[PDB]
């Protein structure tokens, strides 16, 4: 049907047509009488899955020919996604499998739906990682990525009388065709023990043994016949009363269980530093064997990067010193050199309450040799610091890797900075926050370490695939290169101008707007004005991210409303979707605000369809797909200061929403980027923050001067959005009034000013649409391959290409 | 190279090439440069497996189509062995694959020996099934095998010291390419609840829910293109603190966990029991749901057969009820009528310690319903016991399903007896047993119900695929018929006299010896006579199965070698394999003792070459096919009346060994067919064993008249075989003397001269090999085919058939 699609070549749909049959037969063991959708899925999938394997063998390969520098990118989270429509986009295989899925009688789009999410992360740090594996296929980087097969990803959220429940996200129920079992290349893992010193050297003993199996995904690069691995480690018990015995390897199988959920928020729990070691021990080990496949460790560095996403994999740094100094006997030094010169860390976060700083006594019983690398580490670097500046006793105490107090604990972001020749955030203001506040001794010790790598978002998954239309009419004006080359949107600002274009932009958005009301009722039995502006939060819910200003928003124009029934207000769908942390009261107190707020506003006769709040449930990666390129507004309002980054944000630029925001994480850039008159900025820069912080926050000030937030307090005391329990929501004004961290209330006049002006915009669709294409036009810079590309250069010390490989 | 493997032809041989290069590529994911043997199985796996979809799907349509009476084999145990060249002899495919393999620089024997067996099983009751399966497929049956798929199956064997050694069969490490998932068809199963009566009628309430997801393996007729299903049910935990939620759905997985070891032996587990309701309870389902995919309940008797291997699946008695009268609504007495008529109930044993009796706490706590369906079944049937024989109250007790005691417990063979329209034995000497004493109130109630089916083996694993050489020269003489007409063997009788024949019999024996001498010296490193005789007993260790009556055998000819140095004396290799349950200490003691035997033995120099003693670690199927073809005698010494059967007793008979062996089980049958001229026979018959035991069993007594004896037991309390330990077999001895159930010294004398006799005739091997001849000629009768037939015609009410399907 449409360009960017690719081909339907007619040897090419008849190949596809006879392979899908034959995995239906032979892989599946279904006829076309008893085959379900699900089956005719999987026959797709299997057949899809058989154009990867020739490029992936010969990718993997030519790295072992030519012996490029490999890069390992190391986490513990990997938001994947689907993979069927990737893969086929990528492989320019989607019109050809949609021709011949038709001419079998099906439909393919039905198809898709079928596959489940691979929701082995939590949110944006794990979709980062997703997105940077299609970068660094497509950028022709020697890339494997490297993390754990948890047999339970992100949990389903259900909304029951308006509260979350989770439920297990059972994603293996059916199999999974994308992944390879390598049950040939098990590690084994140690745990506990003790150190034994002998003669020769250090010696760990006693330990308890975990296998470690690998299971290989293929990552493919845009249309470059380059195949990379994401690999991901499953636990296993080693095969060394009776019943029993055998019932208990479940113990050491419950590491590859499941996800922890608790994104942003530091537990400290045994079972997640197993996790966080075993990935970092299996992968090393992996890492090793293959260099060794080409004594001298003098040009490992030279051949391996390791990038460490947030302090989770911090325990590389010290068993890299373990295996070069216990087991193949470098010195320290040596070893300590080509550690550093390894692994470079990318900070995610600055919240406080993420910060891992794990318990000395459990590093003690758990890895007993790390504890005392991690010691004499602390020692020599604090050495360093003391040569630099003599004297000063509490910069000393404020850069050890170990914290004193009641319990003493190790501080893995200092460790990380210590081992590592480089420190990156993810946005420009970030960076600038690294080195001016959190880590401000380490870059006076060390500057040259300290960099910036602005996030991005990969355009294949988050234009091509999920915004086809708009995807398209691009193309008819400046062509296919820019999926793969984003820059070249600029282009666009020439069309600004042009009424076809102007008519096709806004065309595209109405109808991804009816195609997503129609999910809507269609999957979730609910009614929506398609004309009202689509005004869209979906992230995970955290104070921090300010759900509960949007909240207040939304009362306000609710009250408006009842206030003066008969006046025009521009209509809206106000749509609001994220999980929260199970054991996060706050955060499951604050979604069930918004099905509260929504039960009153969605059944008020006097508001009519003018104004709708809808909780989306479950929202996933393949949710953020439909709902993203529907969206008119995109609400990015963290505090000045919290969001390190975001990568929703850019997502809907890419898509033709106008953003309002804060300047927070990436929107500074995005600000800048398109124009700071083509974007709804409003409320505290970072400086006001501090300032007010001085001073004292203090919430009852607003409440005194703004009758309109007070009445809103009011409701939510009094019972109004809760009337069979009054006292409902009594900890969120007494948070918000008493202990509001975020500063919801030193914002709200602002804000809310400043969704009046985006309302007034929306009134005139040909400028709102003017304004969108200058969004798009210049949201270039948010493409993954940029960030890649940056990463390679100036951190990984590789070259990107975009050449590509015989197919 | 061979006729019976089938042909090589020319466009088979290249497909096959084509189709494993196909699978080494796009489904192992693997060049020819980097794969290893494992890889180059799993290719061949698949290409075989390829053969089966066809023959699979049209199988199953056919049955669906047609609509015949279906048989479901329920068993906890199948246990199958290897399937890659069982399914390539079977789909006649064997030399086509060895020639396919040879021109790719393969050798297909070497890739078999890396398949691992599927050890679902114990032993005899577990590999009849295996064996049963085979022949209901080579008959044209419409049959189901419904079991367990256990994760971890019988343990792995090793030994230490001595000592066995129990390591877990993690036979799925690989993954099992002969298993289809069958995750769609997943069924709840019910645990726990309590009852409730409403108008209506009961109901079973507020149960925890374990799902039951079948795997589906294909079980291939012999060159009949029938292929029918094993259908495995694995145990899954529902979908609906959190950390821990998700850890403990272990607890529900755990029921398909391991299989119990404990071979007839009742330990009354509660995860046993749970094993035992989950098969029954899920099968029982789809038997219904296929059933009503053709309210009228009165046919399925004649569209159904539902056949109880032991005790095991006895609650499906008391479960069909419950579906037919708290589901269907049927009054009880139809549901009962149709319950009998559908089940029949096979007895496998009458060990004491073997009988399953289930506390009443148990069951009222797990499955309250049952319980009180058992209970009614009761009441209704001692009714009718009351009036048939009216006044005998000590019957009435006698016979109730309820013991009572200290603890009540069910008798679940008198529930299996009371709800079967049929119950037999497994052959001739035990079905009497079985009418006589252990169910004679139940034989003089309803005489009609009991039956004999003599056990029988499989001649294509048995013969042709562990035999091929003794296979081809029979094939030479009579055809190939006989391979699924064992019958047809007797002509083999006109050959007895030929001394082509003699010759040829002798070379496939001499060269299974030879074959299998040098796989104990390449893979277990010890060097053996092969001209000695090979005296085999390989069997689960059990006090009964008398493996210390071979051991004082063992010692008296090392001790009168001993006396006498420098006379000639038949060279013996005696071989001992078998596995002993972790917890039955005195059959840990018996292997312990034949490792001591064997270090005393193996190394005396006056010794030399001609008395070895080796304990086979790890017997199981695999290695039965090694070790049998290559046996010149096979030891069946169970005490009269406690071997229901044996069937390795068959599988020897078949493949050239002579047979010393009590008047038990099936040996009074083998000794029959073949004549008790052509047959070790010695010791008590089951008569015997009965005076004596009214007389008193005194040890002390053979003791006291037997030096021989007296020396050995000396020898064994002194501390010549345990050195070091000189006290270490005082527990034998004790047994031996004071508590021996099985009366081992009573049978010593007649078994030491029938021994003689057995060293006599090999001094002759022309007329030894006449004798062989005699038994392989008339062994057909110990077909699984013609055993099958039997319950075919005589039980389930359906025709064998050896029509073909279109292939
Ligand atoms: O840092 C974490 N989560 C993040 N999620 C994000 O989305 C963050 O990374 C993105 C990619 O750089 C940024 O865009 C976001 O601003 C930032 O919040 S950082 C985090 C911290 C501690 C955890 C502990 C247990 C489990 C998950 C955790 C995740
Ligand atoms: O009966 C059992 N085992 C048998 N094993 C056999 O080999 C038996 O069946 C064969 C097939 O009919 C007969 O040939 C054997 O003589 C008989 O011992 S019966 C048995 C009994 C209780 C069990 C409890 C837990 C686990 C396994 C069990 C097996
Ligand atoms: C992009 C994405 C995120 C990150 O969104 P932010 O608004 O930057 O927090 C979270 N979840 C999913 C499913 C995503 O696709
Ligand atoms: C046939 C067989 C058995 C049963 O042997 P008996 O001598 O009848 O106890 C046990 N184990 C295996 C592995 C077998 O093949």
């Amino acid at each position: 049907q449409i360009s960017v699609r690719g081909l339907a070549g007619v040897e090419n749909v008849t190949e596809l047509k006879k392979n899908f049959n034959r995995h239906l037969h032979f892989t599946l063991v279904k006829d076309r009488n008893v085959a379900t959708p699900r089956d005719y899925y999987f026959a797709l999938a299997h057949t899809v899955r058989d154009h990867l394997v020739g490029r992936w063998i010969r990718t993997q390969q030519h790295y072992y020919e030519k012996d490029p520098k490999r890069i390992y990118y190391l986490s513990l989270e990997f938001y994947m996604g689907r993979t069927l429509q990737n893969t086929m986009v990528n492989l320019a295989l989607e019109n050809a499998c949609d021709e011949a899925t038709y001419q079998l009688g099906l439909d393919m789009e039905e198809l898709e739906e079928i596959e489940e999410d691979a929701g082995l992360g939590n949110g944006g740090l794990g979709r980062l990682a997703a997105c940077f594996l299609d970068s660094m296929a497509t950028l022709g980087l020697a890339a494997y990525g490297y993390g754990i097969r948890y047999e339970f990803g992100i949990f389903n959220q259900k909304i029951c009388g308006g509260w979350q429940m989770e439920e297990a996200d059972d994603w293996l129920r059916y199999g999974n065709p994308w992944e390879k079992a390598r049950p040939e290349f098990t590690l084994p893992v140690h745990f506990y023990g003790r150190v034994e010193h002998t003669s020769q050297g250090a010696k760990w003993v006693d330990t308890q043994v975990v296998l470690a199996m690998p299971y290989d995904t293929p990552v493919p690069g845009y249309r470059n016949n380059v195949v990379n691995t994401m690999r991901l480690w499953s636990a296993k018990a080693p095969n060394d009363g009776y019943i029993q015995a055998v019932l208990d390897r479940n113990l050491a199988e419950n590491i590859s269980r499941v996800l922890y959920p608790n994104d942003n928020f530091f537990e400290g729990k045994e079972l997640r530093l197993k996790q966080e070691y075993f990935v970092v021990a299996a992968t090393l080990q992996d890492i090793i064997r293959r260099f060794k496949s080409s004594t001298n460790f003098d040009a490992f560095p030279d051949k391996v990067a390791i990038q460490l996403n947030d302090t989770h994999p911090s325990l590389a740094i010290p068993e890299l010193m373990r295996v070069l100094v216990d087991l193949e006997r470098l010195d320290w030094d040596k070893a300590w050199e080509v550690t550093v010169k390894t692994c470079a860390y990318t900070n995610h976060t600055v919240l406080p309450e993420a910060l891992e700083r794990w318990p000395v006594h459990l590093l003690e019983t758990l890895l007993p040799r790390h504890l005392q690398i991690i010691y004499e580490i602390n020692q020599r670097f604090l050495n360093r610091v003391a040569a630099a500046f003599p004297g000063d006793v509490d910069r000393l105490r404020r850069m050890s890797l170990v914290e004193e107090g009641a319990v003493k604990r190790i501080n893995m972001a200092h460790l990380c900075i210590a081992g590592s020749h480089a420190v990156n955030g993810v946005a420009r203001i970030h960076s600038e926050i690294l080195k001016k506040t959190i880590f401000k001794d380490f870059y006076e010790l060390e500057p040259h370490k300290f960099q910036n790598k602005t996030n991005g978002i990969t355009p294949r998954r988050w234009l091509v695939l999920c915004n086809p239309g708009l995807a398209e009419i691009i193309a008819e004006r400046i062509g296919e290169e820019y999926i793969s080359d984003l820059d070249q949107l600029r282009k666009l600002l020439s069309y600004v101008d042009d009424e076809a274009f102007i008519r096709d932009v806004a065309k595209v958005k109405q109808e991804n707007k009816l195609k997503f009301a129609a999910y809507l009722e269609r999957e979730y039995k609910v009614h929506i004005n398609p004309n009202s502006l689509f005004d869209v939060q979906v992230k995970r819910i955290h104070e921090y991210k300010r759900q509960l200003l949007n909240c207040l928003h939304v009362i306000t124009l609710y009250n408006r409303i009842k206030k003066e029934p008969n006046k025009f207000v521009v209509p809206r769908t106000v749509m609001i979707g994220g999980k929260a942390a199970p054991g996060y009261h706050m955060a499951k107190m604050i979604i069930k605000l918004i099905t509260a707020i929504g039960d009153v506003v969605n059944h008020d006769p006097v508001v009519g369809d003018r104004l709708r709040v809808i909780f989306l449930e479950n929202y996933r990666v393949s949710l953020a797909e439909k709902v993203i390129p529907a969206a008119d507004l995109s609400e990015q309002i963290s505090t000045a200061g919290t969001e390190a980054s975001g990568t929703g944000n850019m997502k809907f630029m890419l898509n033709g929403a106008l953003t309002i925001g804060t300047m927070d994480g990436a929107n500074v850039e995005m600000a800048e980027e398109a124009g700071e008159e083509n974007f709804f900025i409003f409320g505290m820069r970072v400086e006001d923050v501090d300032r007010l912080d001085q001073r004292g926050y203090n919430a009852q000030e607003y409440y005194d001067r703004i009758p309109e937030l007070r009445q809103i307090i009011e409701q939510l005391s009094s019972g109004f959005f809760s009337p069979k329990q009054p006292d409902l929501f009594k900890d969120i004004v007494n948070m918000l009034m008493h202990h509001d961290r975020f500063k919801v209330f030193a914002d709200y006049e602002e804000y809310v000013k400043c969704q009046e002006r985006v309302s007034a915009l929306y009134k005139n669709p040909r400028e709102w649409t003017r304004m969108v294409i200058r969004n798009i036009a210049t949201s270039g810079k948010f493409s993954s391959d940029r960030t890649i590309a940056q990463y390679a250069r100036e951190i990984w010390g590789v070259e990107p290409s975009r050449q590509r490989l015989p197919a």
